[PDB]
């Protein structure tokens, strides 16, 4: 069937969409290359319809088959509990989008009369009606990038299709625990969110120097969301209900499979009916989860069906890196192509053919790669990092125009030991902090697709339990990772090196005046910027931190929430 069907009505705005970086001097001293930096629009939805719209023509076997069955019992392993409609409301988004039904956000954070009486009604439509298609709005999303005028063309905007504000609360209470328990029993350390980012690299390391002969490859599915058939998200829901579920949670999810995870009509901003969808919705709870096992069944089945030796495999949604036994240069190109040849038949066909890779380093997935760098004690580490392009024209956007879920905190967390996190990430954003009497205030950000509130005087405490102590003295950094960093700084105008020097310690030195949280801030993120370095120990109150529910991955809809 079509991934989707089109009606002729236009994907639509709800507000004005700004493209442009607006003249601001604060984003200036970070960027001047200004007119690089753009926004996507609806005006592009079109060319992203036609890229997601196509047919799929699946077709099982065997090893499918035996693969699902282990999966099966793994999750008849799992015992999963209803939510309440508090709890379910309680990880509500403040930001989140409104009810069609007069209510939003803060009405169902703050328990509101109107928002839980609907929520139940909801509820008890989903006991009562097990058929009825649920309806959904389709929008662009409005995300920021720099120009690349090499592969051409602006990038269009992406979509994102989710239901009311009143199903997504339902959906937490029928499937939170579900989600956030499920994968790590079925796919054990192939389960990829679980990992911390520090835990993620040294996982890779051990599994790839525990190999007599490693070879590995990263492949990337092109439109994950649209490959994903109505029998792919039956077989998840066959898999969620081998949990052990109360009786109104399996009436629940077979209902909010069969009327909105299968398919269901997509209509605009203004109301209009835009077609219909026979795929991964992007914004329901399930899209992390059902990704994961998705992907992962198709994998586990693709590797036997290619005879590829000892395969290892990490799984973040759509995101897989398989690391096996080399069979041989020539043997590893025949195995690739089988198991390519496998995902293409199980509907889940390449972006790009993988390619086999005998360097760690030279990997990429989730845009990242594992690198190299020395730490205060002349310790090797390992840690993971990416191109610092579009953190950077996002930091530059996030400075000029208000975002209510910002990505540079984000970034700054997951990526904390780069060279470019480091040098200019943190001191941008301490200097402005500092100068406007805002280290105190919590702001939201994503980690891992899901949003958190976090407050920018808990950041060494943060990165000190997500990578370790050697984040914050990295030195040494390899060749390859320097030029790419200076190659941004070149592309985009970024002050240089002695630049950012002289505004952490100018930073540091105010941060360490205000002693507390702040005096942490400025002795271990700015560290480096010092001639006379203090001894970096152990932070006493980082164990304090509450992060037993945090790396629940919310791609593509952003809809949980968490407070620090
Ligand atoms: C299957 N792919 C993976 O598991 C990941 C790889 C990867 C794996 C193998 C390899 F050879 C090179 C890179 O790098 C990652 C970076 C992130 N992060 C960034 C998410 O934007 S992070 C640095 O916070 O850990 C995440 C987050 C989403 C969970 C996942 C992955
Ligand atoms: C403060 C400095 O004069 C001293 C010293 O601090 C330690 C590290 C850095 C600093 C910035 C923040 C993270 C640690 N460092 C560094 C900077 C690099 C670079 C670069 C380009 C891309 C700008 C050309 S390569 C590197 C390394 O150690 O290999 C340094 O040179």
């Amino acid at each position: 069937s079509m991934s989707y069907t089109w009606t002729g009505a236009l994907i639509t705005p709800c507000a004005a969409e700004e493209t442009k970086l607006p003249i601001n001097a604060l984003s200036n001293s970070l960027l001047r290359h200004h007119n690089l930096v753009y926004a996507t629009t609806s005006r592009s939805a079109s060319l992203r319809q036609k890229k997601v719209t196509f047919d799929r023509l699946q077709v099982l076997d065997d090893h499918y088959r035996d693969v699902l069955k282990e999966m099966k019992a793994k999750a008849s392993t799992v015992k999963a509990k209803l939510l309440s409609v508090e709890e379910a409301c309680k990880l509500t988004p403040p930001h989140s989008a409104r009810s069609k039904f007069g209510y939003g956000a803060k009405d169902v954070r703050n328990l509101s009369s109107k928002a839980v009486n609907h929520i139940r009604s909801v509820w008890k439509d989903l006991l009562e009606d097990t058929e009825t298609p649920i309806d959904t709005t389709i929008m662009a999303k409005n995300e920021v990038f720099c120009v690349q005028p090499e592969k051409g063309g602006r990038k269009p905007a992406r979509l994102i299709v989710f239901p009311d504000l009143g199903v997504r609360v339902c959906e937490k209470m029928a499937l939170y625990d579900v989600v956030s328990t499920l994968p790590q029993a079925v796919m054990g350390s192939s389960y990829g969110f679980q990992y911390s980012p520090g835990q993620r690299v040294e996982f890779l390391v051990n599994a790839w120097k525990a190999k007599k002969c490693p070879m590995g490859f990263a492949y990337d599915t092109r439109c994950f969301d649209s490959t994903v058939t109505e029998n792919d998200i039956r077989v998840e829901e066959s898999i969620y209900q081998c949990c052990d579920l109360a009786p109104e949670a399996r009436q629940a999810i077979r209902s909010l499979t069969e009327r909105l995870y299968i398919g269901g009509p997509l209509t605009n901003s203004k109301g209009q009916n835009c077609g219909y969808r026979r795929c991964r919705a992007s914004g329901v709870l399930t899209t992390s989860c059902g990704n994961t096992l998705t992907c992962y069944l198709k994998a586990a089945a693709a590797c036997r069906a290619a005879k590829l030796q000892d395969c290892t495999m990490l799984v973040c949604g759509d995101d897989l890196v398989v690391i096996c036994e080399s069979a041989g240069t020539q043997e590893d190109e025949a195995s690739l192509r089988a198991f390519t040849e496998a995902m293409t038949r199980y509907s889940a066909p390449p972006g790009d053919p993988p390619k086999p890779e005998y360097d760690l380093e030279l990997i990429t997935s989730c845009s990242s790669n594992v690198s190299v760098a020395h730490d205060a004690s002349g310790k090797r580490v390992y840690y993971l990092t990416r191109d610092p392009t579009t953190p950077l024209a996002r930091a530059a956007w996030e400075t000029a125009r208000h975002t209510p879920v910002n990505s540079w905190l984000g970034n700054i967390i997951m990526y904390a030991p780069t060279l470019w996190a480091r040098m200019i990430l943190m001191t941008h954003f301490f200097s402005i902090l500092l100068a406007q009497e805002q280290l105190e205030k919590a702001l939201d950000c994503q980690i891992y697709g899901a949003c958190y509130s976090i407050e920018p005087l808990d950041l060494p405490q943060i990165i000190q339990r997500l990578h370790g102590l050697s984040a914050f003295s990295l030195h040494s950094y390899s060749p390859g990772e320097i030029n790419r960093v200076a190659s941004c700084l070149r592309k985009l105008g970024v002050p240089p090196l002695r630049v950012w020097r002289h505004r952490a310690r100018s930073v540091r030195a105010r941060l360490l005046s205000q002693g507390g949280r702040a005096a942490t801030c400025g002795k271990y993120l700015f560290n480096w910027a010092v001639r006379t370095k203090l001894k970096l120990t152990p932070i006493p109150a980082a164990s304090q931190l509450d992060l037993s529910s945090w790396f629940v991955a919310g791609y593509s809809g952003g809809d949980i929430y968490h407070s620090l």
